[PDB]
């Protein structure tokens, strides 16, 4: 029958979907949510055998184990075990597009298990098996007898084994197909893997059982009253003695309870549901659930006899909250939300797409610690535990159906085809039936990148009908179709319109006011954090805060989808697309996270944390104004610390407890600060600290900060006169200057300072020369490939213009001996094919104090693409342990991504000045620096800089960070100016005009001396 | 859906047609047990979508119907919207679940009386004049079935038409129905006679209600 | 598989639905709505045999005419021919309510037809068969080979027979 090549067959003999069950036989265990003896885990060691096609599977396998097969752990993806390669492709399907057909060579995974089953389980009741996740399709056998079939890799598939099991030992046979008609609906931008990657378990339910239950919570106008309504469905013989009791608990205190016999109210001419009953419990002054305060109650559903004999009990955590869109605003418990979200895939560098509690918790903690309050399940229902954690820790969730047909042409070719409605419907309906009772889920999503088809409209309405408590959204076909309650574009820019035909991405500010538009706007994806990115992140948040209907968005995305591989020496390294012989592939586009695969933060995470802060500040005179952006909670665990420093030197500090009501304001009067005698800029830094640990953070956690420049006293004092005069020595090839134990050498043929000596020890390995380029960032590259070049990408424009090929040509180089110094004047011109790209004019003044003042004035041809940077670079001979600087830090920061950084005196080990992006590029820059110290050298001025053991050339030529090798000495790049990094997206130029180096003429000066 | 030639004749002779999906689950309890079940959405979708794909070019068809007597289920709402999306040129109607649900553009009750209310629980049949003005109601009303012509009947037919002519929003209806479903049988003498339910040994049966 | 007791399978190998087609090869004939040589009616005398259940159908039937079958006119309802009784019930289902199962005793009508096809149709183009109405479900075989399955008694079910037809009789 080849059911895996027929969208008309998504399953065979599979049971109906439902909320999480455990079939407790003791109400107390159900209340406390302790393990259930009726729910067994079949996780562990299974038998596995890989085949090139299902037709290669031996029929003997159905009856007994294959001696060839190995013993592997389940859940798992077999690519992670080495049976075949994981494939990384973005849009293009990993198989030829010819629905519903798949490759004849269809990698087949044969899983089997021999396990025990107690007689008690077969004596009475129903015994079912549950596969939480099988990628992407599978047939099931139990003791040689065929059981069923199932598709949709991201939702549980259940089958009744009651008639197949025997008391004692039993054997399960699972044939998993890598490709199936379901694959056409699973084209998400991620690693394509396969296997039994989620839990497998056995569930025993009584014959008379609770087959389904839904919990709803309605409120009065001010949420001071609520009614919990629970609909319960049963299977088995109907009996007048049957009863259902729904009790609600807050801790060990029962707050409400309702009991009733089965028999719902009349719904139509034929009566009502005799097998259903709805319980309604009144709850006065309910404790409301939100990401701010995840208050939860426990609902226990007891199926029992009138006399009180318990048949079975199910339960769930209940969060009292109302989600609704009113007057164009998305409201939670009556208040307009501001979504500080992020998209999160289920990815592990070692286990692939197999999730574990430890990693889930790690992510949630990091997310909340970085001010995120929402997560989008990009782009499929997650492991069941995820929702439980979000319910308890407090995170708003967008539950999304496992449907993405990005690779089709047009994108909606399948979604607008009624032949595919059935398959699509199940991916939506079964998700809702499974997760509808989780309070963390506040919005349903119809899928991702599948254009807009009639099937979406039908399913949009289906959800609106079955569950009106949650808005429904979908970005496909333009982000504002008839299938979405929220304008949810991906990568729409703040002020810039992108008028694409049919599916334009309007500036978000402009989108809200288009004729007839009234919906709220929340980006489903924005700020593509690929590599050195997140430039312009602050622009989004300023807009979010100013526009009521701009209610946030979800950053793309949480964690790099890099996988671990090992070199000949057994050392692990991070791999991306194509590193497994997988082709075609999309290389590094699988890495777009705020954190590395091992959860170590990328520099961009701190910029996200700062912009997503819940406290806003304003300074006026001696008064600091604190405004709370919390909607429900008071600042009951916050202490404000303030510090005033003069060029890094602390002068005063203090702390004041924050006492701000949600949406409220608090004024803090700073004590008079004594004007310092010394010259310099006074800086005020404030930070919010959480004195008490929480469920998600440690005591002392910093949740927000802000800086302001206070009084500045410019230096007017003249430096002591020196009793020495540098001596100039001239030769045909050099201009040398001597002063004490210091010497400077300028090559007259190159026109650059080629060497500097301190006590006759060389300080340079490479001369000090101008640099106008940078090892391209992923944002500079875009989608441009060696074969398919994108002439519009910044890197291609720089290349075509000859910026990387351009060679300096000396125009002038003179030396003049002055009264108390030696003056070197130079001029260079960078040309490509007869075109003058840049002109650099400098003067080097070395005085009697040993200081060398460098003045640089550069001209950039108005018609050449704006350069990546305008500065100098050289390879210092020395390798020092620490880097000390007065400027923005301590983390890496760029022109359009420096709001999180603070001006102060920072000191870090040299290694921290290098950001290990899996795909190497310009990195580790620090801006707004007035002083830099490295070894015996000191540079002063107003510049940007990065310093490491890697040259821009090496970074530019190396595709993987593990292949980088420290070069001799230290490479220093000191920039007068540096271009923004961009990031609104990573496939088209995204650096805003204000961050491009288009001034034509630039000026900067530096003073180099010995500490 | 009818034999293809029927639409051709209606196009050429001139008759407004309500094309109806082959979906009726009258015997279920409650009536919407299957139509509110997502497991049955696929089967139902084909009966609606394939009808539209076949007859969408016939001018005689002016209204689409989601079926008959299957209560009101979520599947109806999903399919109502599917049609609205693929073919906005024709209103969509459905009587199940109260005749004025979210799955119908037209209040299309069956056997609702002119002046007399029939306050059935959950699915009342209001007087048609009263139905039009219920708080918030603005839709037109066209009975999908009225004046059950069983045997010596149609008493009070004039009452409907007087109301139809007086009230703008009462735009008529469809009498039930056109022709007796009697079948021919022959006696011992070979003489033909009209037979109804039960005359073929069929049991249980509903006798003369087929006429 | 018992596809007739599974609402998840409403058809197998059935072609997409569409508006009335006649595949004219002349614009003027299309304009006047005159007959099309590319659209043939198979209505007429067929071979029919009644069975109390699908399991009672002899496998030989797929390969050759059953000597016990009768020659009847199609289209038709076999109850009108007297093979079994028509049932009149209003609301109550004519079968036990137990979705998606139906009575084990399922009256089965085995129809068959031997026909010839134009030569040119076997060398080029696509030849499909169209059943405008089959109550209530059915399996299709052509020259002994299984073709498809279809449901919904009131809409046409179409299947491609291009790969099944042969020169001579089919
Ligand atoms: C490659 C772009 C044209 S499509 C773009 O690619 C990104 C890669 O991370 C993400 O998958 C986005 O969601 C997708 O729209
Ligand atoms: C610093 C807070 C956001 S942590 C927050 O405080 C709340 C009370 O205000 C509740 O205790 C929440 O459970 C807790 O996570
Ligand atoms: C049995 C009735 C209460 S239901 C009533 O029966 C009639 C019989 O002609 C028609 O079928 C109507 O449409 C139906 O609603
Ligand atoms: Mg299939
Ligand atoms: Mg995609
Ligand atoms: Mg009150
Ligand atoms: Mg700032
Ligand atoms: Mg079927
Ligand atoms: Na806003
Ligand atoms: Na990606
Ligand atoms: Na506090
Ligand atoms: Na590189
Ligand atoms: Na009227
Ligand atoms: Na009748």
């Amino acid at each position: 029958r080849r059911d895996w090549e027929n969208p008309g067959v998504t399953q065979l003999n599979r049971l109906a979907a439902h909320p999480p069950f455990a079939s407790w036989r003791n109400s107390e265990e159900a209340r406390t949510d302790r393990p259930s003896q009726q729910l067994r885990s079949l996780n562990g060691e299974w038998r596995f055998a890989w085949f090139p096609a299902p037709e290669a599977v031996p029929e003997s396998w159905l009856e007994c184990d294959l001696p060839e097969a190995d013993t592997v752990v389940v859940p798992s993806n077999w690519q992670m075990h080495g049976y075949d390669a994981p494939i990384y492709t973005n849009v293009t399907y990993p198989i030829t597009v010819n629905p519903p057909f798949v490759p004849t060579e269809n990698p087949t995974g044969c899983y089997s298990l021999t396990f025990n089953v107690d007689e008690s389980w077969l004596q009475e009741g129903q015994t079912r098996i549950i596969f939480d996740g099988v990628n992407s399709a599978f047939h099931l056998w139990c003791n040689g007898r065929w059981v069923g079939y199932g598709q949709d890799s991201r939702l549980p598939s259940e089958f009744d084994l009651s008639a197949f099991l025997r008391a004692g030992e039993n054997r399960l046979a699972v044939m998993v197909l890598r490709w199936s008609d379901g694959s056409y609906l699973e084209d998400q931008d991620m690693w394509r893997m396969s296997g039994i990657f989620r839990d497998v378990s056995l569930l025993h339910k009584p014959t008379t059982q609770i087959s389904d239950f839904h919990v709803a919570t309605r409120f009065n106008d001010d949420f001071s009253r609520a009614v919990l309504e629970a609909e319960v469905q049963m299977c088995g013989e109907l009996r007048d003695y049957l009863r259902v009791t729904v009790s609600l608990w807050q801790g060990e205190t029962q707050v409400a309870s309702g009991t009733a016999p089965f028999g719902g109210e009349i719904i139509d001419e034929r009566g009502g549901y005799a097998d259903r009953v709805t319980l309604r419990l009144n709850v006065e002054n309910p404790k409301l659930w939100s990401a701010e305060i995840p208050n939860l109650y426990r609902a226990v559903v007891e199926l029992h006899t009138a006399d009180g004999t318990l048949i079975e009990a199910e339960a769930c955590d209940v969060g009292f909250r109302e989600v609704r869109i009113e007057n164009g605003l998305l409201l939670l418990n009556g208040k307009p939300l501001l979504i500080r979200g992020v998209n999160r895939h289920e990815h592990h560098p070692l286990h692939g797409q197999v999730m574990d509690e430890q990693t889930m918790v790690q992510d949630i903690l990091l997310m909340k610690q970085n001010n995120f309050n929402a997560v989008r399940c990009s782009h499929y229902p997650n492991h069941p535990l995820w929702y439980t954690l979000c319910d308890r820790y407090g995170l708003y969730v967008v539950d999304e159906a496992n449907i993405e047909t990005h690779g089709m042409v047009p994108m909606n070719r399948l979604t607008d085809d009624p032949r595919w409605l059935p398959a699509m419907s199940e991916r939506v309906t079964r998700m809702v039936q499974r997760d509808r009772n989780h309070p963390s889920v506040i919005i349903w999503s119809l899928g991702n990148e599948s254009g807009h088809g009639a099937n979406h409209d039908a399913l949009y309405r289906w959800i609106k009908s079955v569950d009106p408590s949650r808005p429904v959204q979908y970005e496909g076909g333009g982000a504002d179709t008839t299938a979405t309650d929220i304008i949810c574009p991906m990568y729409a820019r703040v002020d810039e319109d992108q008028p694409f035909p049919a599916v334009p991405k309007w500036s978000i500010k402009k989108w809200l006011s288009l004729p007839g538009e009234t919906r709220p706007l929340i980006l489903c994806e924005y700020a593509h954090a690929m590599g050195n990115s997140l430039g312009g992140f602050a622009k989004y948040w300023q807009a979010f805060r100013q526009y009521p209907r701009l209610q946030g968005g979800f950053v793309w995305d949480w964690v790099d989808q890099s996988l671990i591989k090992y070199d000949e020496n057994g050392n692990p390294w991070s791999a991306y697309g194509g590193d497994f012989g997988d082709t075609p592939n999309d290389a590094q586009f699988c890495m777009n996270g705020l954190v590395f695969a091992d959860r170590t933060p990328h520099p961009a995470l701190t910029e996200a944390k700062h912009q997503q802060q819940f406290f806003q500040f304003r300074l006026s005179g001696q008064t600091i104004e604190v405004t709370s952006e919390y909607l429900f909670r008071h600042s009951d665990n916050e202490l404000l610390h303030w510090m005033v420093a003069l060029d890094g030197k602390p002068l005063a500090s203090g702390e004041v407890p924050l006492d701000v009501a949600p949406q409220g304001k608090q004024l803090i009067e700073l004590p008079e600060l004594p004007q310092p005698e010394s010259a310099g800029q006074l800086w005020l830094t404030v930070r919010v600290v959480q004195p008490n640990a929480t469920a998600w953070s440690e005591a002392g956690h910093i949740s927000a900060w802000q800086q302001w420049r206070l009084a500045e006293n410019l230096s007017v004092t003249l430096p002591a006169a020196s009793h020495a005069i540098p001596h100039l020595t001239t030769s045909e090839m050099d201009f040398c200057i001597e002063l004490g134990n210091k010497r400077w050498q300028f090559n007259r043929q190159s026109g650059f300072l080629s060497q500097m000596w301190i006590g006759d020890k060389k300080q340079l390995l490479t001369p000090l020369r101008d640099q106008f380029t940078r090892a391209p960032l992923d944002n500079d590259i875009g989608v441009s490939e060696a074969t398919r070049i994108d002439p519009n990408a910044w890197v291609e424009r720089w290349k075509a213009a000859g910026h990387y090929q351009a060679e300096a040509a000396l125009l002038q180089c003179t030396a003049d001996t002055l009264a108390d110094a030696v003056l070197i004047t130079t001029a260079h011109a960078w040309q490509h094919q007869g075109k003058t790209l840049f002109i650099s004019r400098k003067t080097y003044r070395i005085d009697g104090s040993g200081q060398m003042a460098i003045t640089v004035d550069v001209e950039v041809a108005s018609d050449t693409p704006h350069p990546a940077r305008i500065g100098l670079n050289c390879q210092l001979a020395q390798v020092a342990e620490r880097v000390n600087w007065l400027g923005l830090g301590p983390q890496e920061n760029y022109p359009d991504r420096l709001t999180a950084a603070c001006f102060d005196r920072w000191d870090l080990p040299l290694s921290d000045m290098y950001t290990p992006y899996v795909f190497p590029s310009e990195n580790g820059l620090r801006c707004g620096t007035r002083e830099l110290n490295y070894g015996p050298h000191q540079w002063r001025g107003d510049f940007q800089f990065n310093i490491s053991r890697y040259s821009q050339q090496q970074l530019m030529e190396t595709s993987h960070r593990h292949l980088l090798h420290a070069e001799e000495g230290t490479w220093l790049n000191i920039d007068g100016f540096h271009m923004g990094i961009g990031g609104d997206d990573s496939w088209s130029p995204s650096v805003s005009a204000e961050f491009q180096l288009s001034a034509g003429r630039y000026h900067y000066q530096l003073v180099w001396c010995q500490k």
